[PDB]
This record gives structure tokens, sequence and C-alpha cells, in this order.
């Protein structure tokens, strides 16, 4: 689960998924983390 440290981070994530479409490339690029769990962490939670 592709946990990105705020809306605008998530929302540039989603962006990222246009070109760089792979989550992973999207996690390298807005500095989001992509975590085992299926919810985000405290500080990670859009």
């Amino acid at each position: 689960t592709t946990c990105c440290p705020s809306i605008v981070a998530r929302s540039n994530f989603n962006v990222c998924r246009l070109p760089g479409t792979p989550e992973a490339l999207c996690a390298t690029y807005t500095g989001c983390i992509i975590i085992p769990g299926a919810t985000c962490p405290g500080d990670y939670a859009n």
C-alpha cells in the first residue's frame, strides 16, 4: 500500500501514474512508501 505523507503527495503520486505509471516509480519520485499492510502509518496517511 502506497502510503504517501500528504494528500498533495498522493495527488502528485497519482499524476506520477500518468507518465511514470509503475507504482514504485511514483514512490521513488514523490517520497511515498509502498508498505505490505493494507493501511497507512499515522505519519503517512494522505
